[PDB]
């Protein structure tokens, strides 16, 4: 089981897609909700997915098939498309998803963030880093609901800079653009969802606290929030998480004046990564790293709650932490760093001293020496 959130507020959950084309917006909203009697959210939502996963991981697609049967009808502890909780206007966090991943698979997250009065905006990426991901060719094929699918991209190790560079590119114009239609929509602007769902997106106007920004990511996502904030000044800070900084272009790392927080694993992190982390750092620049003892890559993505702690530890998906408690220290110094940086009005100080790595289960700064 995906935990529930340890906030006060309910949760729900909805996608957005909009407008329909492989250039729209396609997202997946978690959010505080009025009710708490809803359908829960289904994890992984069409078979498509599980064909990209089994690709991703260099199996044949019938694999796939097997992923489909185990996982198929796994939900994760949101209302689906509950109303929006009224009489508040909420902070906005944008949240981008790791390489081989979709929107769907950091709810952890964004129902932990939702349930502490959060709008989660996930966005899933077409830039072919994801799995896989859908969009309609035009507006009868959306009509219809007639979907087409963008599957993973496999690189030569001759297009590896440059690619990466174009996708961490094309994923901060996404994030960018993911916010320009919340707050849009927050405005009261009709949009048509391009997807039919049961949830009127007018009930987001007024919802949104404007001023209250930030962005948020894993691995590939971790790049993104940092391209993301060097390009977007509407962006208030970011938390990379377990950042991979390989995509980053050399101008980047001089151009980003907002606060942002690296949370990493113990086991995933190399001498490489870590030097080009403190190229962002400068003594006018808000920084602040930590890292969670007995974690690995995965501790930040849903996998890590779908299978056992055996088989779990087997395929990395689980580290020598439990992954309830790695995922609750990530959350609440998240929170901590987005009540300081967003100035908000919450009880999250009660966990600045993990900010500072100040736990038995984290790490102040990093375990990996560099020269
Ligand atoms: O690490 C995994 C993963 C998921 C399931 C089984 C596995 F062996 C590995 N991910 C899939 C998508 C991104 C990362
Ligand atoms: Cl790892
Ligand atoms: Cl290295
Ligand atoms: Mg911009």
């Amino acid at each position: 089981k995906i935990p529930r959130g340890n906030g006060p507020y309910s949760v729900g959950c909805t996608d957005l897609m909009f407008d329909h084309t492989n250039k729209g917006t396609f997202l997946r909203l978690y959010y505080p909700s009025q009710d708490n009697d809803r359908l829960d959210t289904l994890w992984i939502p069409n078979k498509e997915y599980f064909w990209g996963l089994s690709k991703f991981l260099g199996t044949h697609w019938l694999m796939g098939n097997i992923l489909r049967l185990l996982f198929g009808s796994m939900t994760t502890p949101a209302n689906w498309n509950s109303p929006l909780r009224p009489g508040e206007k909420y902070p906005l966090v944008v949240f981008s998803h790791g390489l081989g991943a979709f929107r769907t698979l950091y709810s952890a997250i964004g129902i932990d963030l939702a349930s502490h009065g959060f709008i989660v905006a996930a966005v899933e990426h077409r830039d072919r880093s994801a799995s896989a991901t859908y969009y309609f060719k035009d507006q009868s094929a959306a009509e219809i609901g007639d979907k087409s699918w963008l599957y993973l991209r496999t690189l030569k190790q001759e297009e590896e800079t440059h690619i990466r560079n174009e996708q961490v590119r094309q994923r901060a114009k996404e994030c960018s653009q993911a916010l320009s239609l919340i707050l849009d929509i927050d405005h009261g602007k009709p949009v048509k969802n391009a997807l039919d769902l049961k949830f009127d997106m007018e009930q987001l106007k007024d919802s949104i606290d404007r001023e209250k920004i930030a962005v948020i990511g894993h691995s590939f996502g971790g790049a993104t929030v940092i391209q993301t904030l060097s390009e977007d000044q509407r962006f208030r800070c970011g938390i990379a998480l377990d950042a991979w900084m390989f995509p980053l272009g050399d101008e980047v790392y001089s151009r980003i004046p907002q606060p942002l927080f690296f949370i990493n694993s113990e086991y995933f992190q190399y001498p490489a990564n870590i030097i080009k982390m403190k190229k962002c750092y400068s003594p006018d620049k808000e920084r602040k790293m930590i890292t969670i003892r007995g974690s690995v890559h995965q501790n930040f993505a849903d996998f890590t709650f779908a299978t056992g702690k055996i088989i779990g530890h087997m395929l990395k998906l689980k580290g020598d932490i439990d992954s309830n408690v790695a995922i609750d220290l990530s959350n609440k110094a998240s929170l901590a760093f987005l009540q300081k940086h967003l100035g908000l009005h919450k009880d999250f100080d009660q966990w600045d001293c993990l900010i500072e790595g100040d736990d038995e289960n984290l790490i102040p700064g990093t375990n990996i020496n560099t020269t």
